[PDB]
């Protein structure tokens, strides 16, 4: 098809565009400080932050050039065309609200709750186009909340899962990848427009992505910061809603799934949650080790010291217990996917830790065409 | 009653945004975005592109104002297209002024993007109105797509020179945005009501939401709006005025931005050399602003222009280690005070409210009667 065929040409546009302009900013980052050092080496140097709205801005420009193909030589139909401006929408409203998150550092409160705001376009859309809220059971209004609440998954789901050198991007780029095979399996199926609407939505995200990737791959040059993490989230909401393949989606966020309810003790601050909760390393290994979260075991809740028990006796997580003359304390294993690959294996180097969470992601997304498609296992 | 609902939600956002604006202080001064009162005495620093907060607080309620006209009304996808695509210029148009006060962007950027941002006006307007003919009876073709786009650019800019004084921009902009909603009521009854109903659902949110945020921008100014709020307004402008089929209405409307632009423009294009910052240096014992110069050295077009504005008066031109001039800043605030002198802050930023309501009047007039 033509409309495709026009989409990779602009998409590999995008990616010269964005590893051009990542470096040509760096000067306005650094002179706005919207930057971070690098808490997993030992260089105090910063690095510029929020490089995603970078890819972003270049991310939406390419769709706003990208609308008219599909329709050429094509009474109008509005409700194709409605469809890509209120994705559109959606992902601009979730690219400005992750640049303002990384400027501002808004409250756990306002991630939430802006991107189910940010996602109601999609809900629009979805009803006026599609509106099928059935799984036999007829969800109803319910199916809008898991839509919306979806939307915020994701963007928080790849946010909690981040502090390694090109985690977010690359989790991100092989998600973005998967979905487009996906999308191409299927694109011969009986679902024919869903999958390319998901292609139009995910090729360019997926090179603007690489473009950021480049730079932001050890050594991290660059941060993406919310701002990417938020501008992918909405983007595969988007591509995952209006697809009609959310649960595939969804499967492939096993990684994130798995690390999100993995800390999820600690998010709701049942077993204490310290602000950065990233592997710290070891400055004479020079591998990441595991990190930890130490606090006053008499403080700790009844929930939280059963939470903590069925933990350990699962060999989740590691507990060490030291005693202190003010009072006795109990160091817990910080909670989060990558202290627990370092419980598995022990130290890590950075970029190799990295290449492996992105490996357990390909293996997750081989897990998902098999249970898709029916086929052999291992 | 779609109508109602947008004014009630309206106030409800005016009212979220004069609650917020206080409550997010402290992020934006942690973060740095906040600038010196120039033209007052006090050094301290206030926080900067409020315009974020209001415009925020406009898209929520927009996007919660979107289902309310169509209640069970073969759907109307096109009218559905036109708030959305609309929506989306609006966002990306607050979205990059919110970048650009934090990075200040060169020229270029600012000029570029909001083009980019107002394509999707440009389709909707092709998908669903698509009329680029005007009786002058001439059919401008693509050019007329062309002046939309630079529309776009031009009002989210011409309001932005047009700054410097405390609640000058809201203060504009409220007028200007008062202004359409008068005229759209008025052409409510007429041919066209759905065009003007359009207009009306933009612009009373707008409305509501810059006057909350006016509440703190009045002098004395405890924030500012930005590049933020300039992008914003000026593509909402501009979004109503297209999709509303009265651009040539509104551009009236910006009389004085339109003059102040052009009678810059000869230091925009640095012809005349032009300071970075153009507002009027407050007299530190008068406790008045005076006017405030470009000085520059004397030793081909440039000198001509001078000479001509000179004559014309319009100009206060004063000619060691060369000849130099100090030409008078040529911006419509230097110009008031080169006509009346001296003239304090609150005063000055009134008088140009109340020049704007005479451009209105105007229009009006010239419209009507
Ligand atoms: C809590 C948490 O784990 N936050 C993360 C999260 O916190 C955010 O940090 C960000 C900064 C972080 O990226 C820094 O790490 C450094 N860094 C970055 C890359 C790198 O390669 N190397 C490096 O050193 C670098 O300095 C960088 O500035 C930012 O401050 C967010 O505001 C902060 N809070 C949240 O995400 C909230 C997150 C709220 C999560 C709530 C989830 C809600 C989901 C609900 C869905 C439900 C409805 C289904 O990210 C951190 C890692 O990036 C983690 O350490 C931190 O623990
Ligand atoms: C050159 C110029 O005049 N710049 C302005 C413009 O410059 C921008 O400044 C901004 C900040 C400014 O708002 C400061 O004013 C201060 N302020 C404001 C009120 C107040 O009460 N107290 C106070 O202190 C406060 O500190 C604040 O930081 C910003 O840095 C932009 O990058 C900067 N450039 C442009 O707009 C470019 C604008 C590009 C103009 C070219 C557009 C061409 C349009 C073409 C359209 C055509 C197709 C029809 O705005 C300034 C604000 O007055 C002016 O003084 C300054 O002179
Ligand atoms: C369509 C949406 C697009 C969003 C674009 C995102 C841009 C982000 C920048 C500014 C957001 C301004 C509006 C934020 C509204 C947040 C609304 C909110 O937080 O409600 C709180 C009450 O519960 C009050 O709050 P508070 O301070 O008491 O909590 C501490
Ligand atoms: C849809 C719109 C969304 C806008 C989103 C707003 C986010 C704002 C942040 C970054 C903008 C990135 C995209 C801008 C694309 C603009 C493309 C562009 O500027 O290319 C020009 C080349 O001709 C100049 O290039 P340059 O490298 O020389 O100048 C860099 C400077 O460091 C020079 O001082």
């Amino acid at each position: 098809p033509m409309p495709l065929l026009i989409n990779l040409i602009v998409s590999l546009l995008g990616f010269v565009a964005t590893v051009t302009l990542i470096p040509a900013f760096r000067g306005h980052f650094i002179a706005a400080r919207l930057c971070g050092q690098d808490l997993n080496k030992t260089s105090r140097q910063q690095i510029p932050e929020s490089q995603g709205v970078i890819s972003g801005a270049v991310f939406l420009i390419i769709l706003f050039c990208f609308i008219p193909f599909p329709f050429l030589n094509c009474a109008f139909p509005h409700h194709e065309f409605v469809a890509l401006i209120g994705a559109l929408l959606a992902i601009c409203c979730m690219i400005f609200l992750g640049f303002a998150d990384d400027v501002l550092n808004l409250r756990w409160r306002h991630k939430l709750l802006l991107p189910t705001a940010a996602s109601l376009p999609l809900l629009m859309v979805y009803f006026t186009n599609f509106g099928n809220t059935t799984i036999h059971l007829d969800l109803g209004i319910l199916y809008y909340v898991y839509m919306g609440l979806l939307a915020v998954f994701c963007t928080n789901a790849i946010n909690i899962l981040a502090g390694i050198n090109g985690l977010e991007a690359g989790q991100s780029l092989v998600i973005s990848a998967s979905i487009i095979v996906f999308n191409l399996v299927e694109l011969e199926g009986d679902c024919r427009d869903d999958h390319v609407f998901s292609l139009y939505f995910m090729i360019p995200f997926f090179f603007t992505t690489l473009g950021l990737l480049y730079h932001n791959w050890y050594p991290s040059r660059v941060f993406v910061g919310d701002t990417f993490c938020y501008f992918a989230g909405m983007t595969f909401a988007v591509v995952g809603i209006l697809g009609h393949f959310s649960k595939t989606m969804l499967l492939f966020f096993m990684p994130q799934v798995f690390n999100f309810l993995y800390s999820l003790p600690q998010l709701l601050h049942i077993i204490p949650c310290p602000r950065h909760r990233i592997p710290r390393l070891n400055i004479k290994t020079g591998k990441l080790e595991m990190s930890y979260s130490k606090f006053k075991t008499k403080s700790l809740s009844f929930l939280g010291t059963f939470i903590l028990k069925v933990a350990e006796s699962l060999q989740l997580v590691t507990v060490h217990q030291s005693e202190t003359e003010d009072g006795e304390f109990t160091e817990c294993n910080n909670m989060t996917l990558i202290n627990l690959l370092l419980k598995v294996l022990g130290p890590i180097h950075e970029r190799n830790l990295t290449l492996l969470l992105l490996l357990l992601q390909i293996l997750g997304s081989a897990i998902t065409f098999s249970i898709r498609y029916q086929l052999v296992r291992l």
